[PDB]
C-alpha cells in the first residue's frame, strides 16, 4: 500500500532551529480554521507555524533515541472552537544518517581450534553492531579487517575468523591474540570498533 | 477532507542543486522494487533520487510560472519489471515566496467629485496588480500611499481615493493631479509602483 500520512525530518541537522518538517492540508476553505496537532512531543519539539499547516522541529533529532512520532492532525473554527474535519493520524519520520560506527559486543573475544588443521578451517565468530537504519543504504553495513595477526588468520565480512596457514604449531604458539576492527561499508570507524581475539591451538 | 498525497517545495531556491522535494513511501516488499515516477515534468526537472523513494528537483522554480505539478509514482520489482502496487497519483506544489511587487499598469486614472464635498467623500479606486499568490501570508496584499497630494486626498488600502478637506472649490482649483504609490503589506515594491490620478472638480 501507498502510504501518505508521513512527513520526514533528517536527524543530527546543525543548522539554525527551527527546522522545517512538513506541510498538513485539510480541504476546508474557512479561513477561521487553525491547524491543531497532538500527540508524540506535539507542541514541544513539534510545531504548527501559520496559516498553512507546516510544521517545524524546535530541537535537534537524534533517531537512534526516538525513529518516528505520532501525532494527529485537527482543524479547528477559532471563532467557535467547532471541530472541522475529523482528527486524522499521521506520522513524522526521522531519517538516517551515517552517524553511527560499529562497535563490537565484547572486549575480548575466545576462540579455540586444533594445531594443524587445514587453511580456511572456521575458528569463531566476533560480531561489531552499528547503531544506524539497517534499511538504509549501507549505514549499518559492518564489514571487518583483522589489523593485528592478519598472517595467521583471517575474518570474512560476516566476523566469522579462520585459519589463514595450514601449518599453525601449537609447539610454537600455542595462543594467538589478534586485533580486529570493524567499519561500515560509508567507512565510518572506529573505537569502540576494535577488539580482541584470542585463539588457544589445541593439540 | 485531508490532502495527504501531496509534496511542497519552496520556489526560487538559491542553493545548490539539486533541491529535495519529498519521499514516496510503499508499505512493499522487496527488496528488488524501484520507485519510478511519471507526469509533468517527471524524470527532468524531478528525479527519483534511491533507493527510498526520495525525489529531487533539478530546476529552480517559479510559482508564477508554474504552481504545481501532477505526476504518478510506481513500484517495480526490478528483476522482471512486474509492477507491486496499482501506481499512486500525487501532485507537487511549488510554495510561493513573496518575490513579486504591486504594479500599475494603468498608470494615469481619472476621478471626479463636487467641489465643497465633505471630507471623506469616495472620489475614484485605483488598483495595482501582485502576482503572488493571494492566499499565502500577505504576499499578495496592496496597500497604496499617497506621496504627492496628500494636504487634498486620502487612500485607502483597497485604493478608494476620499476627500482630505471639505473646502475644495472649483472656482480656485478645479483639478488635482496625485500620486500614489503601491507595495504589498510586507514592503515589497518595484519599478512600475506609482500611478497619477487626475481629480476634478464639478458641479
Ligand atoms: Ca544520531
Ligand atoms: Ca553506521
Ligand atoms: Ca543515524
Ligand atoms: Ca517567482
Ligand atoms: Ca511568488
Ligand atoms: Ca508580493
Amino acid at each position: 500500500d501507498w502510504i501518505w500520512n508521513r512527513m520526514h525530518i533528517r536527524e543530527e541537522i546543525d543548522s539554525p532551529l527551527p527546522h522545517h518538517v512538513g506541510k498538513l492540508t485539510s480541504s476546508v476553505g474557512n479561513k477561521n480554521a487553525m491547524y491543531i496537532i497532538e500527540g508524540e512531543s506535539a507542541n514541544t519539539i513539534f510545531k504548527v507555524q501559520g496559516y498553512d499547516g507546516d510544521i517545524y522541529a524546535f530541537e535537534r533529532l537524534d533517531r537512534e533515541k526516538k525513529a518516528e512520532y505520532e501525532l494527529t492532525a485537527h482543524i479547528i473554527d477559532r471563532r467557535n472552537n467547532r471541530s472541522l474535519e475529523p482528527p486524522s493520524k499521521f506520522i513524522i519520520k526521522v531519517s538516517d544518517i551515517n552517524d553511527n560506527a560499529p562497535i563490537f559486543v565484547q572486549k575480548i573475544f575466545n576462540g579455540s581450534v586444533p594445531e594443524m588443521s587445514r587453511l580456511g578451517t572456521s575458528v569463531t565468530k566476533v560480531t561489531a553492531e552499528d547503531a544506524d537504519d539497517p534499511t538504509v543504504a549501507g549505514h549499518a553495513t559492518v564489514t571487518y579487517q583483522i589489523i593485528k595477526g592478519n598472517e595467521y588468520f583471517t575474518v570474512d565480512d560476516s566476523g566469522v575468523i579462520f585459519t589463514a596457514r595450514a601449518d599453525l604449531d601449537r609447539e610454537s604458539q600455542s595462543a594467538y591474540e589478534i586485533i580486529v576492527k570493524a567499519k561500515d561499508a560509508l567507512g565510518l570507524t572506529g573505537e569502540s570498533s576494535t577488539a580482541t581475539v584470542i585463539i588457544r591451538l589445541t593439540d
